[PDB]
């Protein structure tokens, strides 16, 4: 809340089936203990990314990690968090939203 | 007086309508001297971005130019880099493609 926070990013949607490239501006964060965290009703994920994606502290380039319903019909709103495990402090919430996809090889 | 250098895009390609946001991180630069320019045979403009859109010293957000042709009918190769307009000094150049926007 006066720590972790998110300042801005290049998409607020992405494919339900995640993978989508994400570039994250926030404040001053350790690449080694901070994370990006997705949650909604009774659902967690984190976005993908190594220590090498975290940009002079201040900025993230990860993937959105799949949605938990692949079968998704309508876009769904979830939140996105920046996470700091050491101490579990949490940014205030963005909002993001799941859009359907379809994967032709996954009936 | 240090180097400028881009580290990573979001996007190499866009409209020659131009209009699309790109995220650029770069090495450390000061948003009161520093503008990123495209570059062709005949041509050159700049990202549009204000000192508010440079984060921390080490990022800019910014809308590309429109490009000298409006009416693409296949890509164009123009170099994209940074520029400090106090001296002129340049960052190495990455390839951008101005497309079709149809």
């Amino acid at each position: 809340t006066a720590e972790l926070k998110i300042c801005r990013v290049n998409r607020r949607s992405g494919s339900c089936l995640g993978g989508d490239e994400i570039f994250l501006l926030c404040d001053k964060v350790q690449k080694e203990d901070i994370e990006v965290y997705f949650t909604g009703p009774g659902w967690e994920a984190r976005g993908s990314f190594s220590q090498a994606d975290v940009h002079r502290q201040v900025a993230i380039v990860f993937r959105t990690p799949p949605y938990a319903d692949p079968s998704l019909q309508a876009p769904v709103r979830v939140s996105m968090q920046l996470r700091r495990p050491s101490d579990r402090e949490l940014s205030e919430p963005m909002e993001f939203q799941y859009l359907p996809d379809t994967d032709d090889r996954h009936r």
